């Protein structure tokens, strides 16, 4: 995986998802989290990044859609780091 797409995700999801996600957790609904047992249990599509990208950009419930928000890069990125964490079980 290109380590400045993930480095750069890194830094789109301290700005902007750190804030309910912090440690890969969710504090505002405890169990779905950023973890890869979470995404398979409770994600639509499940733990692609196809899934992850969907949802970052249409929101869902209290999640908030950023399709409007972040250029498609920083979806891009962000996207790929979240999956990387979760999939590699880095958070
Ligand atoms: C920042 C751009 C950001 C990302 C990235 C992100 C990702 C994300 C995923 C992949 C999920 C699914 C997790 C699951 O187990 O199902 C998810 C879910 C929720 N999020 Fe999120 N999220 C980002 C930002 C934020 C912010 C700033 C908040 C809080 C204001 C937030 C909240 C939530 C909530 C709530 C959920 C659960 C949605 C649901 O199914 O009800 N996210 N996020």
């Amino acid at each position: 995986v290109d380590a400045e797409l993930l480095a750069d995700g890194k830094k789109v999801f301290a700005g902007n998802c750190a804030a309910c996600h912090l440690g890969g957790n969710n504090s505002v609904l405890a169990d779905k989290t950023l973890k890869k047992d979470a995404i398979e249990k409770y994600l639509e599509g499940g733990l692609t990044l196809e899934a992850i990208k969907y949802q970052v950009n249409n929101g869902k419930g209290a999640m908030p859609a950023w399709a409007d928000r972040l250029d498609e890069d920083d979806i891009e990125a962000v996207s790929n780091y979240v999956y990387d964490q979760a999939v590699n079980s880095k958070w």
